[PDB]
């Protein structure tokens, strides 16, 4: 309980969001290893399934403690925990859709798990887009640019991400995000980088929309000496 | 009542939101005139107040069935109601701050009443920026295009707005919205155009915050011929 | 002679760029009416034609001198003449697509012939849209915004614009300008809007790429009092 | 003579543009390592000088011949040597600036050296602003990504840069380029990174604006197996 944290902890879920006028609440739980950066979670819709969008918009929704960091950089991450930490992000996708997320993220120690609350809401997805449509097929790998804003004690995240269509194609949307911990720490990092990797499989079945979704994250600084 | 509508009627407001993390309630009532495309609103903090941000940001938020329409232009929003419509909006201002603001307008014939609930979220407004610094000083007077979607019955809105600024400045912030009556319509207007004139003053007193609210709107073809 | 320029002029034009690495050389010539705000263009590409991408691209980038003014509204554009004003543009397509138009406006009183020297640079046009397809039809009427900057004598001009297409789709393109009359006035506008409206006819034979353009454009103020 | 490369090159430069309608031309000589990714320019004012602009925004016009690459991930630039490859790019600038550059890139053998000739134009950097006050203090460290264009035998790059500021600010600025060998290749690369790090110091004397720029760009696969 470094920070409240082990090597391997649960996670719950609970997500509220209106996308298109559509509503919906999704729950989830998973397992994962702070440490490695590597979490794998299976969301339920319990309100508003089944969802007429593309689960892959909802991937980034779903906790920068899940990242693998090097002890030369601080993680501002883990040191926010247990209290924890909570972050807005704006998603500007090419077709001009727009969304916005909010989550808070807390351990519980005796628990030995997260909790994580958020909301997503999105406008303007074009009723013949990819997203709309369910035509997409998850986002590529990615580096995301962690950058302190030093007289306020929060991180901004800059990644220009690409989710990939079935028919070969690829939807630029570009994801700004505030990372704030519920203390404003003394120790804060330098700009970094964080690489992910998402997975996402359906396993919706005739009761329930379902799906299971992972996520591999390390932080490292630049390659240039 | 000409789709529920009279010339003079009241409206009731209930707007909940989130912006930089901070939650509010605001409720309002005012009176307004539909075909004069009139409207007069006091709002009042019910939680969450006094706000940590510029009033200014939630005018656009608090109703198309205000706009003064020409005979020869199709009124999708008078001919949406009572029922009423709901619309979808994303703020882009140029300093990388968003929002979306969601609403839902619908009339109550017997009272002569409009009720409006909309729904506000914003992220990423520097704290140091004249949002959170409550430097702003209302909108300019702007021509909003409505632009028709003919195969789904509903109306974009294309504005570039300028928030000015206590110093002399100006703030730009694109608006772009999606209208949509609760029935999609077999009638449906050309594109054209909509100015609006805001006009905003604080009456905050020790008890609460609050402030006057007004919106002159006439839409009209191009000037072209 | 009133700043050199009388009731109906002749023009002459000669535009260089590049667009997808492609050059191009355009000359022109044409008639129109300062004080009534039209004109009508005769375009001959005299290099690098056949054209790859739509006529259309290039429409404003062909003078703000004609524009017809009210009296109570400063003419930026004729009190510069004769000697005239320069202007930069920016266009950034929605497919992400970008140009910029740089041009130089003079008057000969001696020929009662307006002289425009401009330069057209556009960038990542997919080979596969509507542009680079000459899948194109027109731009919509629109409405600027323009604005003064008093501490610096020039004024921005702000119009998002809506390429037609061929197949009834339309193309987002957000024009941003900066006007600077070669001496800087003490005399300035406040913010107004001008209202445009262009055709284009291509008029190519087997010789010759070549088109016909016209422009009607009105400046007027806010429609509310 | 790999692609008629060696291990260490000259490089001549030439550059010709405009900013806010100041026009100016600039030469350059270099010395680099084609297969280290290193490069060093000295470059000088020709035409136009002093600029009235910061330095820094032509750094990134001044060759991906000069990267890293490892075995395992094609290199589409030092594979259209000698004849070379010619780019396109956009910069969008958080204030509106906007910039287009060209260049065109080709080896004489002979000679062991690159020549580079390239066209750089820039409108509405405000007055007021850091770049034409010469307030900025070099670009940050990047990684861009680079996207294969498979119908079209080009390359995309996508980075979102930092122009860092001499009062401790930063000015973001997105880089859109295309990347087209002057015979498309049957050999193209997966998506990939570049990272790159850049320096500059001026060293203009009382003849001349002059300075030293170097760049070292590594490219790589995602960190996630």
């Amino acid at each position: 309980s470094k920070h409240g944290l082990t090597k391997e902890m649960t996670m719950k879920y609970r997500m509220e969001g209106c996308v298109d006028g559509h509503k919906f609440v999704i729950t989830g739980e998973g397992i994962g290893y702070p440490f490695k950066g590597k979490q794998a979670i299976n969301l339920c819709v319990v309100e508003g399934g089944p969802l007429p969008f593309a689960e892959d918009i909802l991937s980034a929704a779903f906790n920068r403690v899940f990242t693998e960091y090097p002890q030369d950089i601080v993680d501002y991450f883990k040191n926010s925990c247990p209290a924890g930490y909570t972050w807005d992000r704006s998603f500007l996708f090419e077709d001009g859709a727009v969304c916005i997320c909010n989550a808070d993220i807390t351990v519980s120690v005796e628990e030995n798990c997260m909790y994580h609350e958020s909301k997503f809401y999105g406008v303007n997805f074009p009723a013949d887009g990819p997203v709309m449509k369910k035509m997409t097929d998850n986002w590529e790998p990615s580096c995301e640019k962690i950058i302190p804003v030093p007289k306020q004690g929060i991180l901004k995240g800059d990644v220009s991400m690409y989710l990939l269509l079935k028919d070969g194609g690829r939807l630029r949307c570009q994801f700004d995000t505030v990372y704030k911990a519920k203390s404003v720490p003394r120790k804060m990092p330098d700009w970094h980088f964080i690489q992910h990797k998402l997975t996402r499989e359906d396993r919706s079945d005739a009761k329930n929309q379902k799906w299971h979704l992972t996520e591999h994250a390390i932080a490292s600084g630049s390659a240039l000496p």
